[PDB]
C-alpha cells in the first residue's frame, strides 16, 4: 500500500504480526544524504522526489566502529550494524498497526551506543510488536555517530557539533509534518530511548528547537548530567584538534582542517577516533554533545537548575547491573568466560582503568565506601562492588538526580527499577541484569511464543509494554484490576516502582546510601 | 567471439572454467613498441595501432634474464624460472576478467620480483583466474625488462637514462586508465601489489609523481625502497655502466657511444658480464636496479618519505616468518638444501662475510652477539637458525616494519601481516621454514583448487587472505566479514599492532621483532 508524503509517496509492506497485520515502511529517507561538501554539516532538509519511494528494507547504518572484541558471540554481535554501513544513512522506519488508525500515538524510539556506535534496524527494536499490541505507530531513525555526527569547532557552520542531536530533530520534524498521513497524531508523540538514546531524550528536553516536536519523554539507563554524557567545548576542541594530527589534517585555521577532513575515507576517520581521548576508559565518548550554542544555548545543567526546558511528563528508570557490561571491556580479571572473582588489588587497579584521573586518595574513598560488606566472607564482594561503582555513577545515581530535578518544576515523574534477568541473556550470570537487556522487554519480544522465553517473561514484557504506551497515549503508566499503581516520583518520598517477574512493589529513595557519596562526596575529591 | 575494442586496436581472448564459472583471459596483450635496436635502454615508446584483431590467447616473451641453474629438475628453483621464451621485445600485459562481465570492478595489477634482473608475469603461482573467479576483480599483470636491459644508467643521458623497467610497469599502469574501462574494471579502483622487488617496485610508485593518478591503493609483500638491495647510489649505477662497458669492449670517450656500443651487443654477451660489475657481491646483489635518475625518482627516497612528499593512500604491508633462509643455500658454508644444514659459530662467522662483505671485524662481531642469546645452549640447530634470521630482519622485515611506521605517521591508514605459514608442499626442506615468496601462491588462491592436494585448512587460509587482500583494494579495509572474525587493526607508530596469518590462530600482536630490529635501526649504521 502507498502513502503519500509531502516530498513524494512511499511503498510499504503488510507484517503478520500475532495473527493480525502491521504496515512497515522501512527505510524513508528524511534529509540529503550528507556526502562530500555537507560531511560534517547540519543535515538538510529534502526536496521532493516524483517516482514511489520503496521503504520495503531497512536502509544503510551510518558509519561506526564495530565491537569484535568477541568474534562468534551473540551478546556482542547483537548490538553491532545489521545492514550495510554508510555516510548514505538518514532514513527513518515507522510501524502502523493495522487497520489504519485514526489519531494513534506515536512512540519515537532513538537508539544509543555511546553516540559512537548503533542503527535503528536492530532486531531488539522491531516497532512491529508495539503496533500489533497497544495500537501505537513506531518510529525510529538513524542518526550520525562519532566524529561523523558529532565533531565540534564551536562556533562554524562546517563543523558545528551536536549534527547527530540535529539528525534526530529532524526525523522529528518529518513526523510532525508527516505522520497523519499516516494515521498519527503529531500532538501524541512520546520520545524513548536507551543510554545514549536516553541521553539524547533529555537534551531534547532542554533544546527549545525541539520544544513542539514530541509531548512527553522515557529515559532508559541514561541522562545528560550523567558523567559520559556531554563534552566541554575544551575538551571537544581539544580532541577535533587531534583527529586533525592523527590523519594529516593539521592546517593553520579551522576550515581548512575541515576541507581536509571532507578528502578522508571515511575508515581513516573511524579508525582514529580512539586515539584523540589520551586516557579514555571503557565508558569513554569520544566524540558526543557539546555546548554548540545552537541546540544548546547554554550547558545542561544550569538549563536544568534554571528550569529553562520542556514541561512534562516523564518516566525514567534504570536496571540493576548497569555497570557489569564495561568491566568485561578493559578491566584486569575479569571475563565473560569465567566468574572473574577478583582481589582488593584487582579491584583498586579496575578503579585505575575506569578513573585515571583520580587522586589516590579519592580512589581510596570509593573503595573504602564500597566495601561495608554484610557478609564479609563472600569472594565476589570485590567483583559486586566493581560493578556498582561503575553502574551507580555512571547511570543510577545521575537518573535519580536528574528525576529529582525535573521532578521539582510541577512536572508528574515516574521512576523505575528494572531487575529481572533475561532467561536467554547470551553474557554469564555474574553480570546480571545488564546495561540494555530491558530493551526487548520493552519492545514486546517475549510476547513470540515461539522464542525461547518463558512465561514470566511474556506476563513481564506485556505489562511493561502496556505501562509504556499508557504513558505515551495518557501521561501516567498505568496498567489494567490485580495491578500495582504507580506513584509519581517527588523529591521528599521518592518513590518508585521495581519491575520483576515475583512481585511489584513500591519503593523509596533508591540505592540513596550509594548515591549520597557519589553527590555528596567524590565531587570533592 | 571474445573481442574487446582497445584504443591501439581489438583484442581476441579466451574462456576458462574456474570452480563451475567461466573467467575471460586476454594474455600477451601488448603495452608498448619493442624496445629494439635503437630503443633498447629508451623509456618505453607509447603504442601505435594495429587494424587486426591481436589473438590475447597465450603468454607472451619474457624479458631477457640470467636463468637460475643452481638444481637442475629441482622445482623449488625452477618454478621461478621463466616459463615462456625470453626476448627482448616482450613488453606484454595479461587482463583477467569475471564472467559475467562486471560493469565497474576493481583492478588488482601485479608486479612481480626477482632482485630486478629476473622475473616474468607467466609465471603459474602468478595466475590471476582464481582472484577474478572468487572476489570478481579483474586482475592485470606486466613483463617490464629486468637486469641491466631495464636498469642500465648514465643519469640524465636520455639514451640510457634508468629506472626504463620501472617506466615499463608505469606505462602498463597507463595503459589500464586508458583501457580497462572498456574491460569492465573501474579505473578509479586500481590496487598495485607486487612481491619482493615488486614490492619495493610497488612503493616506488607511491614516491614517484608520475604514478600518483595511475593507481588508487597499494599492497607490499616482502619488500620495500629502503631495504638495503631495492635502491643503488646515482653514481654507484653510473660506476657500473661503466664496468659493463669495459667488460664487453664498449669502453669509449662519450657516453652516447658507450650506449651504441652496447646497442650492438647481443643480449647474452650482455647478461653473461652483469654479474661482474660488482666488485664483490652478496646472494641479494642488485647488479643494475633502481637508482636516482632525476625523473621517475628526483631524489633519494629516504628523503622524499621523511619529508611527506608521496601519494596519500592507504597501504597493506606485510612479511613472512622465514625471509631469509631462501638466501643461505646460495653461498653460505655449511648449508645444503639436502641437509639440515646445523652449523657451528665459525661456520656463522663465515656466513656473516657472505652477506656483509665490506662490514668491520668489530661490526660482524656485534652482529653475532646481538643474536646468540640462546634461550637453550643446544639446541644444535641455534647458528643455523640465527644466520637466517639475521639475513631476513636486515634485508626484509625490520625495512617493511620502518617503511610503514613512517608512512602511517602522515595520516593514512597501514595494515601490517606476519605471514607464518609453512605451504604443505614446499618442495625445499623443512629447515627452512616459511621462506621468501611462498605466500604468494596462498594470495593467488591457488589452494582453492582442490584437485591440487592442498590441506583443506590451507583452503580456509587461502580463502581468507584472497578475500582480505580484495576487500583492501575495494574498500581501503582488509576485513573478511563483519562477525566471526578477528578484526585487522589500523598500525600505528605507537602500539604498532599486526596481524599474524596461519591456520591455527590469527592473532592481533604488537612490535614485531622489535628488540631484533632496534639493532639495525639503531646501532648498524653507526659500524
Ligand atoms: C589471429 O588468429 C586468426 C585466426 O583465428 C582463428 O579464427 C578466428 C576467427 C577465431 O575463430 C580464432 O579462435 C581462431 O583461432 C588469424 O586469422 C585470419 O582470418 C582467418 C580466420 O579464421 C584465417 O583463416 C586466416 O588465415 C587469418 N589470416 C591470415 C593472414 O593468416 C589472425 O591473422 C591472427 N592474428 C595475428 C595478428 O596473427
Ligand atoms: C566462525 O568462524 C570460525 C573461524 O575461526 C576464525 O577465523 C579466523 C581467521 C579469525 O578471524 C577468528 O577470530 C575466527 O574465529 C569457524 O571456525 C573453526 O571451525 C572449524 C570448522 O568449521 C574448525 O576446524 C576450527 O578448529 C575452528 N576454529 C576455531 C573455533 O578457532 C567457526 O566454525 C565459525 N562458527 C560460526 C558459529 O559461524
Ligand atoms: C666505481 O667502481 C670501480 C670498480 O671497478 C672495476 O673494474 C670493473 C671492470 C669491474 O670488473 C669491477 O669488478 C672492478 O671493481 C671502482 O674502481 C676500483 O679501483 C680500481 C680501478 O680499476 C679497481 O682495480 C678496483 O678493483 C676497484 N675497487 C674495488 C674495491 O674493487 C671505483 O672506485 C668506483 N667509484 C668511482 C667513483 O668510480
Ligand atoms: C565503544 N563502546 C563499546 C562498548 C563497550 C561496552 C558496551 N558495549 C556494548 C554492550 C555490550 C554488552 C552489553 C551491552 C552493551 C560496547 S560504545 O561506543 O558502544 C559505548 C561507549 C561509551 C558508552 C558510555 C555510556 C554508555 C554506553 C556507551 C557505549
Ligand atoms: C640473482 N638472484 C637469484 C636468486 C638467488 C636467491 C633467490 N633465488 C630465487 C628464489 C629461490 C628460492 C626461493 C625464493 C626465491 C634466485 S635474483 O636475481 O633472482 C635476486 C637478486 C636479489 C634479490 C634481492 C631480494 C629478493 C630477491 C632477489 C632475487
Ligand atoms: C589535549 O591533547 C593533547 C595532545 O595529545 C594531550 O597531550 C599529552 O598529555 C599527556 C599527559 O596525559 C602527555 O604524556 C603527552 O606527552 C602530551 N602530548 C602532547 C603532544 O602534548 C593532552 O593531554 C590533552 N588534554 C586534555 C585535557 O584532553
Ligand atoms: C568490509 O568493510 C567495509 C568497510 O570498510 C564494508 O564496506 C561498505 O561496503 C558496502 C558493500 O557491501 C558498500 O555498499 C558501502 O558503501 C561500504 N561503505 C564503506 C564506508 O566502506 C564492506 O561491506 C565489508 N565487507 C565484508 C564482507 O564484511
Ligand atoms: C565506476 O565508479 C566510479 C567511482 O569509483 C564512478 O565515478 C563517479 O564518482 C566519481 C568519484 O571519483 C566522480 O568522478 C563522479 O561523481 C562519478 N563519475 C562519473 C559520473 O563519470 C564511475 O562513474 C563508475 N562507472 C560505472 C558505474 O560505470
Ligand atoms: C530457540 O531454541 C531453539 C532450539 O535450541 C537451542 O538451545 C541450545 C540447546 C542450543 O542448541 C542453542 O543453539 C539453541 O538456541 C533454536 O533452534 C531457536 O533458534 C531458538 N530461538 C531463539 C530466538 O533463540
Ligand atoms: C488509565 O488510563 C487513563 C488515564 O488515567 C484512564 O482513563 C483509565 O481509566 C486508567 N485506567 C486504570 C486501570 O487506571
Ligand atoms: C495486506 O496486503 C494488501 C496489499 O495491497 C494491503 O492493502 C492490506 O493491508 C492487506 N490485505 C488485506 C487486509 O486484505
Ligand atoms: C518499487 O517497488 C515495487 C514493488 O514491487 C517494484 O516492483 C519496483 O520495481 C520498485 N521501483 C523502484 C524505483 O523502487
Ligand atoms: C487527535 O486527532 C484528531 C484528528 O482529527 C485531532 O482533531 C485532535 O486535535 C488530536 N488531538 C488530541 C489531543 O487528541
Ligand atoms: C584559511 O586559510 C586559507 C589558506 O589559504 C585561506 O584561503 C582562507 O581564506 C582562510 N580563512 C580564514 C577565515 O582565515
Ligand atoms: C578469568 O579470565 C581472565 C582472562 O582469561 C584471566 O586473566 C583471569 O585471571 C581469570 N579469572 C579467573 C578467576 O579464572
Ligand atoms: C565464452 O563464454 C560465454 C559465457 O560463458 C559463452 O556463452 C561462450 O560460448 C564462450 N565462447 C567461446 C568459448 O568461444
Ligand atoms: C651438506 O651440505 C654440503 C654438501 O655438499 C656440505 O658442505 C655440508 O657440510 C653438508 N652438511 C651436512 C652433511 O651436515
Ligand atoms: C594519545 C595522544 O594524545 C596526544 C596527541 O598528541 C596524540 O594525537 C595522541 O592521540
Amino acid at each position: 500500500i502507498i502513502i503519500a508524503t509531502k516530498n513524494g509517496k512511499v511503498r510499504g509492506m503488510n507484517l503478520t504480526v500475532f495473527g493480525g497485520t502491521v504496515t512497515a515502511f522501512l527505510g524513508i529517507p528524511y534529509a540529503q544524504p550528507p556526502l562530500g561538501r555537507l560531511r560534517f554539516k547540519k543535515p538538510q532538509s529534502l526536496t521532493k522526489w516524483s517516482d514511489i519511494w520503496n521503504a520495503t528494507k531497512y536502509a544503510n547504518s551510518c558509519c561506526q566502529n564495530i565491537d569484535q572484541s568477541f568474534p562468534g558471540f551473540h551478546g556482542s554481535e547483537m548490538w553491532n550494524p545489521n545492514t550495510d554501513l554508510s555516510e548514505d544513512c538518514l532514513y527513518l522506519n515507522v510501524w502502523i498497526p493495522a487497520p489504519k488508525p485514526k489519531n494513534a500515538t506515536v512512540l519515537i524510539w532513538i537508539y544509543g551506543g555511546g553516540f559512537q556506535t548503533g542503527t535503528s534496524s536492530l532486531h531488539v527494536y522491531d516497532g512491529k510488536f508495539l503496533a500489533r499490541v497497544e495500537r501505537v505507530i513506531v518510529v525510529s531513525m538513524n542518526y550520525r555517530v562519532g566524529a561523523l555526527g558529532f565533531l565540534a569547532l564551536p562556533g562554524n557552520p562546517e563543523a558545528p557539533g551536536n549534527m547527530g542531536l540535529f539528525d534526530q530533530q529532524l526525523a522529528l520534524q518529518w513526523v510532525q509534518k508527516n505522520i497523519a498521513a499516516f494515521g498519527g497524531n503529531p500532538k501524541s508523540v512520546t520520545l524513548f530511548g536507551e543510554s545514549a538514546g536516553a541521553a539524547s531524550v533529555s537534551l531534547h528536553l532542554l533544546s527549545p528547537g525541539s520544544h513542539s516536536l514530541f509531548t512527553r519523554a522515557i529515559l532508559q539507563s541514561g541522562s545528560f548530567n550523567a558523567p559520559w554524557a556531554v563534552t566541554s567545548l575544551y575538551e571537544a576542541r581539544n580532541r577535533t584538534l587531534n583527529l586533525a594530527k592523527l590523519t594529516g589534517c593539521s592546517r593553520e585555521n579551522e576550515t581548512e582542517i575541515i576541507k581536509c577532513l571532507r578528502n578522508k575515507d571515511p575508515q581513516e576517520i573511524l579508525l582514529n577516533e580512539a586515539f584523540v581521548v589520551p586516557y579514555g576508559t571503557p565508558l569513554s565518548v569520544n566524540f558526543g554533545p557539546t555546548v554548540d550554542g545552537d541546540f544548546l544555548t547554554d550547558m545542561p545543567d544550569i538549563l536544568l537548575e534554571l528550569g529553562q526546558f520542556k514541561k512534562t511528563q516523564i518516566l525514567v528508570g534504570v536496571n540493576k547491573d548497569e555497570g557489569t557490561a564495561f568491566l568485561v571491556y578493559g578491566a584486569p580479571g575479569f571475563s565473560k568466560d569465567n566468574n572473574s572473582i577478583i582481589t582488593r588489588k584487582e579491584f583498586q587497579e579496575g578503579l585505575k582503568i575506569f578513573f585515571p584521573g583520580v587522586s589516590e586518595f579519592g580512589k581510596e574513598s570509593i573503595l573504602f565506601h564500597y566495601t561495608d560488606w554484610v557478609d564479609d566472607q563472600r569472594p565476589e564482594n570485590y567483583r559486586e562492588a566493581l560493578g556498582d561503582v561503575v553502574g551507580d555513577y555512571n547511570f543510577i545515581c545521575p537518573a535519580l538526580e536528574f528525576t529529582k530535578k525535573f521532578s521539582e518544576w510541577g512536572n508528574n515523574a515516574f521512576f523505575y527499577y528494572f531487575e529481572h534477568r533475561s532467561s536467554k541473556l547470551p553474557w554469564p550470570e555474574w553480570m546480571g541484569v545488564m546495561h540494555g537487556y530491558e530493551i526487548e522487554f520493552v519492545f514486546g519480544l517475549p510476547l513470540e511464543r515461539r522464542d525461547n522465553y518463558t512465561k514470566a517473561e511474556e506476563i513481564l514484557s506485556r505489562s511493561i509494554v502496556k505501562r509504556w504506551a499508557n504513558f505515551a497515549k495518557y501521561g501516567n503508566p498505568n496498567e489494567t484490576n490485580n495491578s500495582t499503581s504507580w506513584p509519581v516520583f517527588k523529591s521528599t518520598e521518592q518513590k518508585y516502582l521495581t519491575l520483576n517477574t515475583e512481585s511489584t512493589r513500591i519503593m523509596t529513595k533508591l540505592r540513596a546510601q550509594q548515591c549520597r557519596f557519589w553527590t555528596s562526596f567524590f565531587p570533592k575529591v
